[PDB]
């Protein structure tokens, strides 16, 4: 219940909220993650259905057509680093 | 302003929180990570001191003594996949 373990615990909500919706109930399909990314995340929404089709193949990294838990994190991280560097730029 | 970017936001918030109060104020030193560990996490406040310095060791990757944003993600990438297996069993 602390600050950083909340925060975590959004993270692995939102995955969830999508993920179980359809599907495995543990991984994202190309459906879930479009709208996940698209409701959920600012730049989700500015993306073109062309755009996000490429992010959502990209995060895909063993390319079995589903983003687990894994493959979301990867996506975390890389969203958090480019949050960093913007609030210093 | 979306859910995942205040979730990534805190996550940042945290890190400076921390990594401002002394030396380079983009990275955490020992003592500054230490505290994070300790007041942030729930399992932080579980560990004994011993058990800190070795896992600050292993967060380190670079072994420059300080963590940097980068390899601050990867321990919060870790903290993620263990609550999601957490919640799962
Ligand atoms: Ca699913
Ligand atoms: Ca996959
Ligand atoms: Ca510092
Ligand atoms: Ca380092």
């Amino acid at each position: 219940a602390c600050p950083l373990d909340q925060a975590i615990g959004l993270l692995v909500a939102i995955f969830h909220k999508y993920s179980g919706r359809e599907g495995d109930k543990h991984t994202l399909s190309k459906k879930e993650l479009k709208e996940l990314i698209q409701k959920e995340l600012t730049i989700g929404s500015k993306l073109q259905d062309a755009e996000i089709a490429r992010l959502m193949e990209d995060l895909d990294r063993n390319k079995d057509q589903e983003v687990n838990f894994q493959e979301y994190v990867t996506f975390l991280g890389a969203l958090a680093l480019i949050y960093n560097e913007a609030l210093k730029g």
